[PDB]
């Protein structure tokens, strides 16, 4: 089997991407944030505290003939940005882009933090990291990809995120028309439950490539590119007036700037992030200070190849017995 679904930016900055997902019978379509940095499929629901719902579409298990309470199971998750959610669990039928999983754990939110409430466009998350990170207790549950895997033509999914445009998540096949040149594959460590890999270096603009190992995670659920302070300082030093602002929470730059590209290494291959992808616009409405799309990972504890990096590539998440990651230009 295969699936193919379009993913759409939630706003003009590509802060996140939503993908329609069919849950239950008859189908209830929710727009979920596909997140390769976590492993829970959770939704706003009829059980979510009413004051914490503001415009989201909810899953109502009582209206699904295929929903079953997973008795005794609860979940609770906290994300890198400080947001969180928690609740109980149903199993139900879940379909993405024509690919159907029966008996998928659908984690129903009883509580969500402010960031989720305030984002009316995201109806929940669909985790695509390794199932070892799944938070369901006392019986850990599998991700949608893990459940689908054996039925897929090939045990892979691909992320093809757009810059200020829709893109695609495919399951079970590699669309050879969606990228240019060849795909370069690189080793993955699953030790921390992430799609963790080691970049071979970087360049700033038209500068020379610096060969250096940068361990980090491919994370579709993180907006920005978070890299070591050394690398990030080297990037922003090429932008007149750029500075790190503790008051704002990272590097800012004059909105009048033309940003240089940033290149990262995948083996002997190179992925170029155009300068425009690194512009996250005014820090507040009407400001002439703009927020940078490359930020320091210092104090996160991990480097994160978030959407800024991933949207510059066609990315293969190969979930074969020995998983790997592939990157192609596009």
């Amino acid at each position: 089997s295969t699936g193919s679904a379009t993913t759409t930016p939630i706003d003009s900055l590509d802060d996140a991407y939503i993908t329609p997902v069919q849950i239950g019978t008859p189908a209830q379509t929710l727009n979920l944030d596909f997140d390769t940095g976590s492993s829970d499929l959770w939704v706003f629901s009829s059980e979510t505290t009413a004051s914490e719902v503001d415009g989201q579409t909810i899953y109502t298990p009582s209206k699904s003939t295929t929903a079953k309470l997973l008795s005794g199971a609860t979940w609770s998750i906290s994300y890198g940005d400080g947001s969180s959610s928690s609740g109980d669990v149903y199993t139900d039928t879940v379909s993405v882009g024509g690919l159907t999983v029966t008996g998928q754990a659908v984690e129903s939110a009883k509580k969500v933090s402010s960031s989720f409430t305030e984002d009316s466009t995201i109806d929940g998350l669909l985790g695509l990291a390794f199932s070892t990170l799944n938070t369901v207790s006392p019986t850990q549950q599998k991700t949608f990809f893990d459940n689908a895997k054996a039925s897929l033509d090939s045990p892979v999914f691909t992320a093809d995120l757009g810059y200020h445009a829709p893109g695609t998540y495919n399951f079970g096949f590699i669309d050879t028309t969606a990228y240019t040149g060849s795909i370069t594959y690189t080793a993955v460590s699953t030790k921390q439950g992430f799609w963790e890999w080691t970049s071979t270096g970087y360049a700033v603009g038209s500068g020379t490539f610096k060969s250096t190992s940068i361990d980090g995670i491919a994370d579709t659920g993180t907006t920005l590119l978070y890299l070591p302070a050394t690398v990030v300082s080297a990037y922003w030093a090429q932008v007149s007036g750029a500075k790190s602002s503790s008051s704002v929470g990272g590097y800012v730059f004059p909105c009048s700037a033309t940003l240089p590209s940033f290149t990262f290494g995948v083996g002997s291959a190179r992925i170029v992030i155009p300068g425009d992808y690194i512009d996250f616009g005014p820090i507040s409405t009407g400001s002439s200070s703009c927020f940078g799309g490359i930020q320091s990972s210092a104090g996160i504890g991990i480097n994160i190849f978030g959407d800024v990096a991933l949207k510059a590539a066609f990315v293969v998440f190969n979930g074969a017995t020995t998983p790997t990651l592939g990157f192609a230009s596009k």
